[PDB]
């Protein structure tokens, strides 16, 4: 056996180190990696070690049954919607998710408003129940001997509440003071919670304590309408007025993460930053506070907000406006301010229905019926709907002149409009049904214009626009594989099968034949 | 630390190979690759250095030396080697051209191979070196037994003086049983052979090749029947007809002797390495005259000739040329019944005939591209050869199926013979073909992406039209397809075909388009 070094010429072009074993030959992976754009690592185990090879980065979701309006939302039990760079921060006032942009604030996605909401509802039918900590529960025998730290022109007292038939927390601290505090403690969970009633203006403040190493960040939740501030390790989030009763919600993580990479870009900056102690909270100005809580989760306040959020913010004609221009790329016109989203419509739907659905609230159907507005006119006159060689109607995930085809939007309008149909019955969702059975007519043709046969494209614009087609990165494949394998359930059609299992195999270097 | 180890290599949760670890580095076995990325490598041992020569794809781009125009190459066929495909069965000893293999001890006359083998024959003669070319025979002997022929008893060779053909020939006679008369040759060089012939009997003409094949030489037979191609033990038949009006016969030597030596009844010929070395001597039997006997380099213009006019003689009324067996392209796809038009056979037909056109002057030449347009006017369900795309763009079928197929590379090729011809018969009896063209050009301007997978091409568009996977055209197709774009951009202007020929060649080295 002799292992020794030979020259690869590769294409003819650059030359890189090998090895040789006879007349077999072994190339370096660190140049395979990004030649072929595949991945591996070297994984240990105890007795051995093995090199693990993998074509692409993303999975498959493993479904368990059919998919139905009041499960979960496709794979989205796995998504983390609030880690994304594009999430700026989750709003005080509104308890959802911000996009990122240039400059300070940020704008209101209903896409991502959506993701946020379905993939809460989705963790909160898949995971177990969160550890409950509440705290304060100890009532003392007076008020030297109060859990509380009460400095010198400051007051906390606890009141039985009539109005709410529990005992609460009547604080008093001017702004410049040090406030009334309470001592936490928690190393475990990060979800913190409490009913609030602000009298004047004023801010409740966590301590934390971090693995960055120096003094612990302060998150300070005040009574502005500020979105967010960073300064040092003070990191503000304002919450509004606060003058009547509320539970404010909070990720301590992900607010801590979304302070520290503040930014004016469209990328949050990645932290490594990891909250460790919840060590106290603090409270300025004058009210009431009460159900002082630290969860693990907490995945329905999350949908609720998201879901009352889209009541409150959909227009007159049923849309969600995207208040920003979007210049999808090279080719197609701008999209002004006020232009709506298919699959922002699609994700808005199925929120409101399963909201629907938990609560029977009339007013979350009657958002979802209306979506569908945009549907029935064409992106031109500030629609949604494309046709495709004047034959197929599409639903267009960004409605440019000319139209752009994209995929994964479209199944997404597709989905939500499948759930309001489903749902609204037979008389008042015949029009979404209406609209979902058109479009899978359309779907069904379709599909096989975005099969590379090894990979999937992303839209149609290599054709439309007479240019390179834009590739779907791998977890827009997957997102594809998944949404067809849900259709599939749903509809019994052989291409979502056959289209399935093709898309699957692309995962694992497959690919199809060629003559 | 560790410093070589034969490493388990997982590949993708399923098999597990042997790979190498040297440090921090893995190395992956190339015989794994080769498989699993569909990449080609060889270890090409250099006077000194050995080195492995790693390939993304094979075939190549030609390289383009002026703008295409009518009478020029035709693209790339300067470098084909239409013969060598397995598919071809052998050059028919009646017609000059080739045949295709089919099921069955028979072949079939397919016109775009007849075209492609007078096209890539028209192309070498325009850029290789012109042939040697050795006459045998030319002395004259003072009396019959200094003659350089043998002439075994009962037979006779004499010079005789041949008025309709104002020239001196051999009169030969020589029963079928006996040895024949014999003329020795002795060229190791070349093997195409030629003479021009004219029995008066049946007989035949043999030559006695020595190959690299250890044991006698193989002889091949050229006799007054119709047969097809024979093989035996080392006897290579082809019929050439009756043979009883003055003719130039001429045979490659290379090709007869491989196609006899592969011969099957499968729709594939034998690969064999054996080669001629020397063709030893000619032997006649029958009666007859034979002259200018001849063994050139080559003989490119004769195969040119025979290609186009087999295609002048073997057009229909409709100007079509009818592929006459059966073709069922795929699953999903009607059969073909015999009688199918090809719009690549109606374009490489046009090119093939417009270049034979240019050379001589000949209006039957011309005639037959003209008429060459007619099934373009078709639908393919009608006997024609014209699809249409999703309502909107005519298309013109190298596969007429039900329903429509789209095949690129044949939609190009109909379209180049549709220009050499605009461009040959002038304005006004050009302007059918000019219409046909810039309409196919318009078509494939919008169309050509949707061959385009990002990283190779498709063949056709059955994946859209069936709805099934894209069947993927392997990289001599691909290279067919930018030769066919490069040409297209000399001859029209639109950045598309700079475009896409740019990206399509990047692909050739592992290049992609951009993903999001
Ligand atoms: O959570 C998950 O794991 C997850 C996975 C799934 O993918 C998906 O879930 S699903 O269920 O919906 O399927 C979901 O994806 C989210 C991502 O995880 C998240 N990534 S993040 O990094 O964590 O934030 C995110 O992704 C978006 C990001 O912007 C970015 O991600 S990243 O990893 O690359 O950083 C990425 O951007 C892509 C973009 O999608 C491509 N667009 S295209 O239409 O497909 O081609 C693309 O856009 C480029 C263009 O190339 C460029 O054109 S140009 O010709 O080169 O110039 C153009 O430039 C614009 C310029 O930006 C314009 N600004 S504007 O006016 O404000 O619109 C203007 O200046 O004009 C230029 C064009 O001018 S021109 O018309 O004259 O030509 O746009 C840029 C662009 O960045 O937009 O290529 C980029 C990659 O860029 S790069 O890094 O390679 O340079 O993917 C984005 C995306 O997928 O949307 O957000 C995902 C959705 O999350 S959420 O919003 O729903 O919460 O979650
Ligand atoms: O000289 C060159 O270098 C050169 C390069 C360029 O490529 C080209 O030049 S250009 O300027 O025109 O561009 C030109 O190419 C020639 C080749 O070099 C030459 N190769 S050769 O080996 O030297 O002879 C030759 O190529 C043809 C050969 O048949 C073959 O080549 S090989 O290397 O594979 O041996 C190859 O066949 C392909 C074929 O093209 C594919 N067709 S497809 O439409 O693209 O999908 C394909 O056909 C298969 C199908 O997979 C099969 O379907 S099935 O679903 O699997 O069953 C189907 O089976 C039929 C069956 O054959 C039928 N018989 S029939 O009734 O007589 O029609 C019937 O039984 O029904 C079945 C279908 O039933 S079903 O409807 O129910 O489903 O057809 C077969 C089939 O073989 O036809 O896949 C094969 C590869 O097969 S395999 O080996 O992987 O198994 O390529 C052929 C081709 O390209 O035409 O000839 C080329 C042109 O030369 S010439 O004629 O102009 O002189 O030169």
């Amino acid at each position: 056996v002799r292992y020794e070094e030979i020259d690869c010429l590769i294409n003819d072009d650059a030359t890189i180190k090998g090895r040789r074993e006879g007349s077999e030959v072994y190339m370096p992976f660190s140049w395979m990696e990004k030649y072929f754009e595949v991945y591996g690592k070297v994984v240990q185990y105890d007795g051995y070690d093995r090199f693990e090879f993998s074509h692409s980065y993303s999975k498959v979701y493993a479904q368990r049954e059919q998919y139905h309006p009041n499960g979960v939302f496709m794979s989205f039990e796995g998504y983390n919607v609030e880690v994304r760079d594009r999430v700026k921060c989750i709003s005080g006032v509104e308890g959802v998710p911000l996009s990122t942009q240039w400059g300070p604030q940020g704008y209101f996605y209903a896409i991502q408003i959506a993701q946020y909401g379905l993939s809460h509802y989705s963790k909160n039918l898949t995971e177990r129940p969160p550890h409950v900590e509440v705290y304060d529960t100890a009532e003392e025998r007076d008020s030297r001997s109060s859990a509380w730290t009460v400095p010198k022109g400051c007051s906390l007292t606890r009141v039985y509440d009539k109005t709410r038939a529990t005992s609460v927390r009547e604080f008093s601290a001017p702004e410049n003071s040090e406030g009334v505090s309470l001592p936490l403690g928690n190393t475990k969970d990060f979800i913190i919670s409490f009913d609030l009633k602000f009298t004047s203006n004023g801010s409740v403040s966590v301590i934390l304590e971090t693995t960055e190493k120096g003094p612990p960040f302060v998150i300070h939740y005040v009574t502005t309408t500020q979105l967010i501030l960073l300064k040092d390790r003070d990191i503000t989030y304002g919450i509004g007025p606060r003058t009547t009763w509320t539970t404010v919600t909070r990720d301590l993580l992900t607010d801590l993460r979304k302070g520290i990479g503040l930014s004016n870009t469209k990328a949050v900056k990645a932290t490594k930053t990891m909250p460790r102690r919840v060590v106290k909270l603090v409270v300025h100005g004058t009210g009431t506070i009460d159900n002082i809580t630290i969860s693990t989760t907490s995945h329905m306040a999350a949908f609720y907000a998201a879901s009352d959020w889209l009541v409150r913010n959909q227009d007159e004609r049923g849309g969600w406006p995207i208040m920003v221009t979007r210049k999808l790329g090279e080719g197609f016109r701008a999209l002004e301010p006020g232009w709506y989203s298919a699959m922002a419509q699609g994700q808005a739907m199925s929120t409101l229905v399963r909201a629907y659905l938990m609560t029977k609230d009339d007013r979350y159907l009657k958002a979802a019926l209306r979506a569908t507005g945009p549907f029935k006119l064409p992106s031109e006159q500030h629609g949604v709907k494309a046709v495709f060689m004047n034959k197929y109607d599409w639903y267009e995930e960004y409605p440019t002149i000319p139209s752009s085809f994209v995929l994964n939007g479209f199944i997404y309008s597709l989905i939500g409009l499948f759930d309001l149909a489903q749902t609204a019955g037979e008389k008042l969702g015949r029009d979404a049904g209406q609209l979902y059975s058109k479009g899978m007519e359309s779907l069904k043709v379709m599909l096989p214009l975005y099969d590379t046969g090894s990979g999937t494209i992303y839209d149609l614009r290599h054709f439309i626009l007479g240019t390179a087609p834009n590739l779907a990165r791998w977890d827009y494949h997957t997102t594809h594989i998944n949404q067809l394998q849900l259709l599939g359930t749903i509809d019994n059609s052989p291409i979502f099968r056959d289209s399935v299992k093709r898309w699957k195999s692309y995962l694992k270097g497959g690919r199809a034949k060629h003559n």
